[PDB]
């Protein structure tokens, strides 16, 4: 099935009429990423580049925009639904519920199998050169060829008890090394730290590209510390994932992985990394810093391997649909587990996924007999002191009438119900997300503060209940009149799903 | 011409295929406003209700949505352009420049003429009853029938030197009185205060509905204190406006006015006013307060008179397209007159026109050799201490790459370049706009504070110049590649003005 095998996922997009196969030569230097960028900016069909200039020995085709949006509102999130065995018309609420469902289920550990398609071909250290592969230059100011935008890094705690799967960027350094971001509080960083403190050896590592779509979704989600993503994906899908051992280490990769790199993440060495055109929409040309360094010892890959690629930047791509939404999902749960009356959470695209709107059950709120200042502080302490709140700099609290999955409605509530200053609490002593330009390239500390809880609950939502109705068609007119108007609409001369 | 005669304006909308004539009976109790509301929420054609239940003796037809948006992007602002003799494809920049053009021209005073269409019919105090006219109930919780949503109040200073034209709401109180909002710092209020201090007499008053479209635009704009709107409109249009004297007082009304009320605004009496479904999208049911009281002594009107109506509330109507944009225009000029390097200003619809984005000439800014904290304070002091800043609670400063007329781009810059708290200055000792729910129905003083300058200039925009490029199709790819991609787009299989 498509959720369990990337090759099947590509076939699913084709059958959905959601994929454009480009069989003429396309340059991995900027052209593939430019086409992908335009797809993302216009919600077009995913591009599959079958004829990439410089592809050799089967490495590699590219699929762009794997988790981006479709044009129609009815199946807007269909490419995400296809990661998860959900109907293509699934709502965001349904997708995030699916992604949270495993959080109160027993893990289903993976099953080891002796081989799989990822072993169809191999290149040893004397046979590959990463500078000879058709690795894309994604943005013209990028500081490297970013091979790794949609693969899963696999690292394991020294004691073997936790195996983490996560997305973090990496670019080619030389024939057999990458550099990339490994930053706190991310799990790749947490595990790296464990190995560094042990001080014995570099971290055994693999990077698998074109993994089971359900696994790349979990890779992008801040599920709890110490939780092995493979078991969470197993529980979510109701099926044990099939993994095969790496040839040169004892880590396990999805059997149907398109391309696998095997090697080490150094506990001592660094190398130049970045800049990269990032999720918030910018590239700071020449802004290169030392990053984590990976050595590649072996490549294995499927016949006619396909590399997924995120051509990320301005709206809308994987960095918005997956980073933002999956963090919002985890934050929703975290708030509920802390006894806060939050029903729903979403990161508005309009905020460049730097905000999360939290829908409040105001019946529950009223029973708490609290105030804005107290509630704001409590919510911000829970979220901004936790890893799930890392990427989010503004929380907007809204009452039950707002659909947080609708950015227009979030912006309306924020703009009209939250008095600047008075209805907000600033948080300066929390971890900040340095990738946001106003953090890393701003006026203050790159790694601390810059966060805010903005309360768009109105005063009576804490006491006696909402005391307005909207000045809109829906609420300011009785049902019988509304229906008459709709029934006579085209008749009168005015204009009128899938 | 359409800009100088409301009847001609209606004819222009017809010819533009921007008007739906409804000749079957429509109820002024909610139905007309519900149809209008749906038009505004969907950017449909303006409705002209030719058969209003309860219309008698020629009073009256209704035109809804006179200044609302069209569906197509190419002529989005066409209904505003038709107020001003501009091409229907005019940009917002062009419309606001037209509205500011008279600010450095000599006034063209109006011309008195002996009669006009507004004198075709008359009703004396023994012949009309305002509770018998088909005055609309616009929202179901409104505290009155709001006769006055798109007419022009006309009041004159005691000394005769300043005649003000402005829009302020009013509803029917009884057979020969209205109540309405007359609040500081508005000119109707400033003039009222002059009469109250003189203490001799009630204020001579007229309310003209269906006035020259260019005059209703100025009526909605905060042009300076002491400036007679008629002379400003004269200069803007290059033509002296033709006015006729009222029958029962010595004020002058546009000759082609559809309906004119003549009477007095009391210096001593008040009456119940509101609630009303307001520009920010709400109605607070039962929230009635004492408002200003007007006595009507005489009605004059055109044959087959048409009453314009704003069915205001959630996006998008006259309260957004005219209040927000015309305040932004005046703020742009005010900033320039105070030697601030502002090129453009607009009130984003997404902010419910509570924000104004100010585009900065950053070459000029760099020459000032200043800082964020200093610049923010200076801009906020200029704007928030002036009447033109009354309705605006957040100013967003953006550099030259942002098109402030594009809300998506304003939201991007705000979300990514302004660090909450650190990059903002709050203003608590300025006049606030009580109509905003978080003001009048909020946690703090209804009439003071709640304002903020949010600086979305990046640090190097003050020093050496922008130091990024966008991670977008436009900026992250060379021109020749971009053009190749566009040229091969439909060929490859992807999707493609008026
Ligand atoms: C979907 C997606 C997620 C991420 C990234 C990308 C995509 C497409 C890049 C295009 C590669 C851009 C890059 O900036 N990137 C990225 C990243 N997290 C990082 O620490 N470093 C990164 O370079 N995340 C987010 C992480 O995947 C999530 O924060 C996840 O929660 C981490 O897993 P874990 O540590 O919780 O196990
Ligand atoms: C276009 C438009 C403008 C306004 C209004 C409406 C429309 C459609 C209502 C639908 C009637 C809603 C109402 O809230 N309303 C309104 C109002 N100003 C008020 O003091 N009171 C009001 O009740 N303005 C704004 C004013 O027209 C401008 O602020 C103008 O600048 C005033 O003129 P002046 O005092 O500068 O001469
Ligand atoms: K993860
Ligand atoms: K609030
Ligand atoms: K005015
Ligand atoms: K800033
Ligand atoms: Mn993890
Ligand atoms: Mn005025």
């Amino acid at each position: 099935p498509a959720h369990l095998c990337f090759r099947s996922f590509v076939e699913a997009l084709k059958v959905d009429n959601d994929l454009v196969e480009i069989n003429t030569p396309i340059d991995p230097n900027l052209e593939a990423a430019a086409i992908t960028r335009r797809v993302c900016e216009t919600n077009d069909k995913a591009p599959l580049f079958n004829n990439l200039i410089g592809m050799k020995n089967g490495l590699f085709r590219i699929l762009g925009a794997p988790g981006s949006l479709r044009k129609s509102s009815a199946d807007r999130y269909g490419r995400l639904a296809r990661h998860l065995a959900l109907p293509p018309t699934a709502s965001m609420r349904e997708i995030l519920d699916k992604m949270l469902s495993a959080s109160d289920m027993p893990p289903i550990p993976p099953t080891i199998v002796p081989t799989g398609p990822c072993k169809e071909n191999s290149l040893d250290d004397s046979e590959f050169d990463l500078t000879e592969l058709p690795v894309p230059l994604i943005h013209k100011c990028d500081g490297g060829k970013y091979i790794q935008t949609y693969g899963m890094h696999i690292v394991q705690s020294p004691d073997g008890t936790w195996t983490n799967w996560s997305i973090a960027r990496a670019m080619v350094h030389d024939k057999n090394h990458l550099t990339g971001l490994v930053i706190p509080p991310q799990h790749i960083w947490q595990i790296h730290q464990m190995w560094k403190k042990e001080g014995r050896s570099d971290v055994p590592w693999a990077l698998a590209f074109g993994v089971p779509p359900a696994a790349i979704m979990a890779s992008s989600m801040p599920i709890p510390d110490g939780v092995t993503e493979a078991g969470y994906v197993g529980a979510m899908t109701g099926s044990s994932l099939e993994l095969v051992k790496c040839d040169t280490n004892d880590l396990y990769v999805p059997a149907t992985s398109e391309i696998v790199l095997e090697g080490t993440l150094s506990i001592s060495e660094t190398g130049p990394e970045g800049p990269f055109g990032e999720m918030h929409g910018y590239i700071f040309c020449g802004d290169t810093h030392l990053g984590a360094k990976y050595k590649v010892n072996r490549i294995t890959y499927r016949n006619n391997a396909i590399m997924p690629m995120s051509s990320c930047g301005r709206l809308t791509d994987e960095t918005h649909t997956m980073i933002g939404s999956l963090a919002a999902a985890e934050i929703r749960k975290l708030c509920q587990q802390n006894d806060l009356p939050i029903t729903d959470a979403f990161a508005p695209f309009e905020s460049q996924v730097t905000w999360v709107a939290l829908r409040v059950d105001t019946e529950k709120l009223r029973a708490m007999k609290t105030t804005s200042e107290g509630f704001r502080k409590r919510v911000g302490d829970v979220v901004f002191n936790h890893k799930a709140g890392y990427t989010i700099h503004r929380l907007v609290l809204v009452g039950d009438d707002i659909d947080v999955y609708e950015g227009k409605d979030v912006l309306w509530a924020f703009s009209t119900r939250c008095r600047p200053g008075m209805d907000e609490t600033l948080f300066e002593d929390v971890r900040g997300f340095p990738l946001i330009p106003y953090m890393g390239h701003g006026n203050g500390p790159a790694h601390r503060g810059g966060k805010v809880v903005s309360d768009a609950l109105m005063p009576t939502e804490y006491t006696t209940g909402r005391n307005w109705e909207a000045a809109d068609f829906n609420q300011s007119y009785p049902e019988d009149l509304k229906q008459k108007v709709l029934d006579n609409w085209t008749k009168m001369g005015f204009s009128n799903h899938h």
